[PDB]
Formats: structure tokens, C-alpha cells, sequence
């Protein structure tokens, strides 16, 4: 039986068998007052010590958020659905040890994607006991607060400033920085990794002052600040702050008056109305997310990575080969797991409309005719892939490799990889490839059970990613050196390697996406 000494008082953990050893797991410690009462939407408040023994034994409530439902019953949207309860309380993170006791553990902090509406740390592709048990590293994930009840921006008004549940992240980051040392982790060997709008966290915090000593790495796993979905603009943030309003008849006139009305209506109301801020959304839309506050964010975050106003480290970036297809079954015409997806040209245009509403007519035949130089003018999936290619290349590959090239341009070592495995174990339909968040798995060494069923091949590429990821973690270089793999490239703004990662071959590319990403990158935004 092991007891940790906190800061905040004791804490009683649990033993896991994992690979025939044991790992020690922490769940749900709370490392916030609960953002309850007149609490909510504030910057979450520190701490109160106690006395007693923490049962820190299972994991703790989810924060309130919409449910995917889609698809009920189908485990392909329902793998990413909260598994505890939802409730405002869910400011709590998990914290994976080593058995035994490590000294001077690097430490592995993992931030959740979901759009900054939705997600949890509990899911089961983000259970990081095997990470602990396969490379001695302590894994720690937290709940941050997500959508309306996490971003709601009122800017300079503190009763609802922006960016709460990015503060809530870094009061996480600060708590394994006053504590992680008693769990036999190392607070000055710290790298933040994070999937889609976790990764877009990451990026801001290499950009937020307070957080550049909380961590010292970071990995950015498909996404980034600059993607088009991931920061919402101070005239947004306050029409839709006040749609809100409007929608619960919350609309007061002392702009403090409006906050103390949400503050007294119940979470499912502000969650309903949440869709409705926006007047015409699209599959990737994100309602109330992170904005340029003046605290976390102390200007635009585009013209820091420009300036090189930013924390100088390494970085680990990468995409996956079919970002774009997960999103064309939630909205795109002609579009379903459930068949093979083949639309015509007509049906091509019309998913343009979901995904462009409000760019121009020329736009959207300039995406047209960027996409349609085919190689086979036969092929009946053109068009179906055409559009899975316009929603990855623009929402999440391009920006992702715009990132690379920029933090790299200021001298530090960046790593960028292109993943093109699809599991065995997908649940969605082939024609959707490898999809947005289905890298995770073999980051956090899923494969590596026998008794899962996954592939052969899949354990071994498994193990070498686990092996990559935790060489960055410790060394700054996300090396495999034993088992003569391919050397992973530093990516140089000038010829932009990177590493492609599969189960066949690992070899080394230049420039992803050249044409691409020139179109979206420069020339779109003029239209
Ligand atoms: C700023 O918001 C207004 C408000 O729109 C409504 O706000 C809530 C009450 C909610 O019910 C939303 O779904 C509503 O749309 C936007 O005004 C609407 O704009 C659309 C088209 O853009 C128009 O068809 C509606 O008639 C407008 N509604 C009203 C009440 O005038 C407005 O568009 C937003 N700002 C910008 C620049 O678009
Ligand atoms: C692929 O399937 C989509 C999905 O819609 C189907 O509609 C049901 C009636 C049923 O047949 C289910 O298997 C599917 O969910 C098809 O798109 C629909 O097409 C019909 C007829 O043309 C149209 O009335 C619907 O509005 C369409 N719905 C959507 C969301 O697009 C599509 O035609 C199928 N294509 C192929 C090649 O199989
Ligand atoms: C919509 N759903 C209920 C499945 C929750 C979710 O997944 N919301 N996610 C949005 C998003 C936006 C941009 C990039 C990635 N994701
Ligand atoms: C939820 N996730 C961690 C995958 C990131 C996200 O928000 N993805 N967005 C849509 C989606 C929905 C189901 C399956 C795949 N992608
Ligand atoms: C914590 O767990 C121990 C071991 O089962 C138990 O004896 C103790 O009463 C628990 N404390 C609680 C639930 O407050
Ligand atoms: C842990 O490592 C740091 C350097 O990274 C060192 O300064 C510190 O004293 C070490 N502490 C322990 C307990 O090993
Ligand atoms: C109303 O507005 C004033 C300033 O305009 C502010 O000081 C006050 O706190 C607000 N709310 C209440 C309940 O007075
Ligand atoms: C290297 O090869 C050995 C022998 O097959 C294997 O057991 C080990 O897990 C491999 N390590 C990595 C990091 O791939
Ligand atoms: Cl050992
Ligand atoms: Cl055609
Ligand atoms: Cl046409
Ligand atoms: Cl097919
Ligand atoms: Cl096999
Ligand atoms: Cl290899
Ligand atoms: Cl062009
Ligand atoms: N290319
Ligand atoms: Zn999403
Ligand atoms: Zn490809």
C-alpha cells in the first residue's frame, strides 16, 4: 500500500498489473478549487489543503459537455464519449508512476482533444499505464473545462475573461511542477503532448508566458494554434457571448449582470444552446474557444510565431494520412460509414458549401481546380477523396507543417512525421483511411497487448513510436537507436524532411503537401 505525501496533503494510490510488472496509478487527484457557484467561468482557484487521506482510486468526473450521437451504439464515435459523469466538479488529473519508485522520472503530460467542446482524460486510448511500465516515464493527464463553461469570453471583464480551461490545464501544469518531485518525477524534464485541439494547446503554450517554466518540451500531434478551427477572434467571442445571452434571456445591460444570469442557470441549459451562437457552423466548428485575452494570450498569437515571440525548445509535430474524412460523415452530402461514399462532381460542390459557407464563388472553384487534376480521370472515388483531401490539407496538415517551418526558423530542433497506418482494430470503414485520432492508440502502446488483437506488425511499430516519443521526451531527439531504424531527420525549413511511420517502411520525405499547401497558405487567404 503506497502513499504519496502532496503539498496539498496525502494521497493513496492503487497497483496495476501491466506486462507482468506493476505500475502504481494515481486517479483523479484534484488540483483545483471545483469552478462551482460564483466560481464559474472564472480562472480556476488554487487549492485548499487537507487532512485526510485522498482515495485517489478511480477516475473522477468528466466536465460538462455535449455527447456525439451520430452513431449510438457504433464503438467508433463512441470511444471518444465521456466515461464518468459530467459534472462543473471535474477539475482532477491522473497521474501514472513506474514500480518501483523511479528517481528523476521524465514526466509525460497529456492534453485531450475534442474541439474545446468535448473530452476526458479517462478515455481508455489515453490510459497511460503502459507507457509507465514499457519506458519508466510517469504519465499525467487532466480534465480542462470545454466549451461554453471553458471559453465563454467576455475579454477584460474577469468574471469571464477567456481561456479558463487552458488555465485550468496550466494550473495542472504548475501542480506537477510543486508535486510531481514525491512521485519520483523529474519537474525540470516535462514535455506536453496533445492530440487535435490538445495539440492546439500545446502550441499555445509555447506561446503563453506563464507557462514557459512549467514544461520543457512538447509534442503536437495533428494540430496547431494557426489552424483555421482553433482560435476564436474578440469580436466572435463576443457575439457569441452574446447569442448566448440572448438564447438563455440572460441579455442584461451591465455587462457583469449578464454573467451572474448564466451563473444561475442550470449546465444543460447553457449546453443546448451552445450550437446555436454561430449562425452557420460547419462539421469543424468550434463555438468558444481559446481567445486573445491579455493573460494567457497577450496578443495574437499568428503574429508571435512570426516575431519568434515564443518558448525556444524542440518540437515533435505530425498529421495523419486522412485528417479530413472523419468530419465529411457528419455534415458532407452523399456521405456514410455505412456504404462506399462515391459522389459525383455536383455532390463534390456541395460538400464545399458545408465546409467554405461564406467564401466566395471564385474560392470555391479555386479549391475545385486545385483538387480535380487527376491522375486517372476514371477513378468513381475522385471526388470522395478530392473533398477528404480540401478538409485535411486546410484544417489541419497545412497549418500543422506552417507551424513546423515557422518555430523552426529560430534555430530549434523540430521533428515532423506523417503517420499512414490505418488500425486493424478501426471500427469505420476503409474508404476513410487513416483517420483524425487514430495515431493515439500506438502512441500510448495500446498494441503492445498480446491479448487486444492487434496485429504483428502493429506491436512492433507500437513499440518503436513508444520508443520515439520517450527519446524526445528524455533527450530532445526522438530517436529508436537499437534496432537500426530509419534516423529521424531534423526538419530544416529549407528542405523540410520528415518521417513517414508505418508497419511496411519508415523513410524519409521532403516537403508534404508542396502544392497544397502553397494554395491554402498563400493564396487562399486572399480570396
Ligand atoms: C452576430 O449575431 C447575430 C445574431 O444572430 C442570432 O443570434 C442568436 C440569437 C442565435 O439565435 C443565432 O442563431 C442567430 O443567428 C447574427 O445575425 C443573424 O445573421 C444571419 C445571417 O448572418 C441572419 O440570417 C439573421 O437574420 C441574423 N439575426 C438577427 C437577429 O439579426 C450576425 O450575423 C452575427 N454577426 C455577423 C457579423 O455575422
Ligand atoms: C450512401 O449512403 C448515403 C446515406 O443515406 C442513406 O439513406 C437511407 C435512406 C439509407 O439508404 C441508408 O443506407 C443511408 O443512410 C446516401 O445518401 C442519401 O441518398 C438518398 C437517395 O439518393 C437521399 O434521399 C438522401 O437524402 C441521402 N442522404 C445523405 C445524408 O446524403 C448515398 O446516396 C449513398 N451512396 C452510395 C453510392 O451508396
Ligand atoms: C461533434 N462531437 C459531438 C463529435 C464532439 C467533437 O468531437 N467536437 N470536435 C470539434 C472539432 C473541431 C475542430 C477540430 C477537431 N474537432
Ligand atoms: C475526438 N477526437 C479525439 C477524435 C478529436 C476530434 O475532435 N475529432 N473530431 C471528429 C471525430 C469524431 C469521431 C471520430 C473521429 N473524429
Ligand atoms: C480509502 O481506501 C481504503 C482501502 O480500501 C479504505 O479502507 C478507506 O476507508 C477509504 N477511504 C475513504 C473511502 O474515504
Ligand atoms: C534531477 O535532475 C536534475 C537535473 O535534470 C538535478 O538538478 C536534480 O538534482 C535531480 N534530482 C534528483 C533527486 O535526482
Ligand atoms: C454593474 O456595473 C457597475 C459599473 O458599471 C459595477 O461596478 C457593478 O459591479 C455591476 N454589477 C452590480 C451588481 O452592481
Ligand atoms: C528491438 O528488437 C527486440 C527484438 O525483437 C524487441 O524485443 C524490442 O522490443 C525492439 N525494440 C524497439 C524499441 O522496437
Ligand atoms: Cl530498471
Ligand atoms: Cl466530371
Ligand atoms: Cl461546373
Ligand atoms: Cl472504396
Ligand atoms: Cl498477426
Ligand atoms: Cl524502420
Ligand atoms: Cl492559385
Ligand atoms: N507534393
Ligand atoms: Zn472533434
Ligand atoms: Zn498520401
Amino acid at each position: 500500500d503506497i502513499i504519496i505525501a502532496t503539498k496539498n496533503g496525502k494521497v493513496r494510490g492503487m497497483q496495476l498489473t501491466v506486462f507482468g510488472g506493476t505500475v502504481t496509478a494515481f486517479l483523479g487527484i484534484p488540483y483545483a478549487q471545483p469552478p462551482l457557484g460564483r466560481l464559474r467561468f472564472k480562472k480556476p482557484q488554487s487549492l485548499t489543503k487537507w487532512s485526510d487521506i485522498w482515495n485517489a482510486t478511480k477516475y473522477a468526473n468528466s466536465c460538462c459537455q455535449n455527447i456525439d450521437q451520430s452513431f449510438p451504439g457504433f464503438h467508433g464515435s463512441e470511444m471518444w464519449n465521456p466515461n464518468t459523469d459530467l459534472s462543473e466538479d471535474c477539475l482532477y488529473l491522473n497521474v501514472w508512476i513506474p514500480a518501483p519508485k523511479p528517481k528523476n522520472a521524465t514526466v509525460l503530460i497529456w492534453i485531450y482533444g475534442g474541439g474545446f467542446q468535448t473530452g476526458t482524460s479517462s478515455l481508455h486510448v489515453y490510459d497511460g499505464k503502459f507507457l509507465a511500465r514499457v519506458e519508466r516515464v510517469i504519465v499525467v493527464s487532466m480534465n480542462y473545462r470545454v466549451g461554453a463553461l471553458g471559453f465563454l469570453a467576455l475579454p477584460g471583464n474577469p468574471e469571464a475573461p477567456g481561456n479558463m480551461g487552458l488555465f485550468d490545464q496550466q494550473l495542472a501544469l504548475q501542480w506537477v511542477q510543486k508535486n510531481i518531485a514525491a512521485f519520483g518525477g523529474n519537474p525540470k524534464s516535462v514535455t506536453l503532448f496533445g492530440e487535435s485541439a490538445g495539440a492546439a494547446s500545446v502550441s499555445l503554450h509555447l506561446l503563453s508566458p506563464g507557462s514557459h517554466s512549467l514544461f520543457t518540451r512538447a509534442i503536437l500531434q495533428s494540430g496547431s494554434f494557426n489552424a483555421p478551427w482553433a482560435v476564436t477572434s474578440l469580436y466572435e467571442a463576443r457575439n457569441r457571448t452574446l447569442n448566448l445571452a440572448k438564447l438563455t434571456g440572460c441579455s442584461r445591460e451591465n455587462e457583469t449582470e449578464i454573467i451572474k444570469c448564466l451563473r444561475n442557470k442550470d449546465p444543460q441549459e447553457i449546453l443546448l444552446n451552445e450550437a446555436f451562437v454561430v449562425p452557420y457552423g460547419t462539421p469543424l466548428s468550434v463555438n468558444f474557444g481559446p481567445t486573445v485575452d491579455g493573460d494567457f494570450l497577450t496578443d495574437m498569437p499568428d503574429i508571435l510565431l512570426e516575431l519568434g515571440q515564443f518558448k525556444k525548445t524542440q518540437i515533435l509535430v505530425g498529421v495523419n494520412k486522412d485528417e479530413g474524412t472523419a468530419f465529411l460523415v457528419y455534415g458532407a452530402p452523399g456521405f456514410s460509414k455505412d456504404n462506399n461514399s462515391i459522389i459525383t462532381r455536383k455532390e463534390f460542390q456541395e460538400g464545399l458549401k458545408i465546409f467554405f459557407p461564406g467564401v466566395s464563388e471564385f474560392g470555391k472553384e479555386s479549391i475545385l481546380f486545385h483538387y480535380t487534376d487527376w491522375v486517372d480521370d476514371q477513378r468513381p472515388e475522385n471526388y470522395r477523396e478530392a473533398l477528404g483531401d480540401v478538409v485535411g490539407d486546410y484544417n489541419f496538415i497545412c497549418p500543422a507543417l506552417e507551424f513546423t517551418k515557422k518555430f523552426s526558423e529560430w534555430g530549434n530542433n523540430a521533428f515532423f512525421y506523417y503517420f499512414e497506418h490505418r488500425s486493424s482494430k478501426l471500427p469505420w470503414p476503409e474508404w476513410m483511411g487513416v483517420m483524425h485520432g487514430y495515431e493515439i492508440e500506438f502512441v500510448f502502446g495500446l498494441p503492445l497487448e498480446r491479448r487486444d488483437q492487434y496485429t504483428k506488425a502493429e506491436e512492433i511499430l507500437s513499440r518503436s513510436i513508444v520508443k520515439r516519443w520517450a527519446n524526445f521526451a528524455k533527450y530532445g531527439n526522438p530517436q529508436e537507436t537499437q534496432n537500426q531504424s530509419t534516423s529521424w531527420p531534423v526538419f530544416k525549413s529549407t528542405e523540410q524532411k520528415y518521417l513517414t511511420l508505418n508497419t511496411e517502411s519508415t523513410r524519409i520525405m521532403t516537403k508534404l503537401r508542396a502544392q497544397q499547401c502553397r494554395f491554402w497558405t498563400s493564396f487562399f487567404p486572399k480570396v
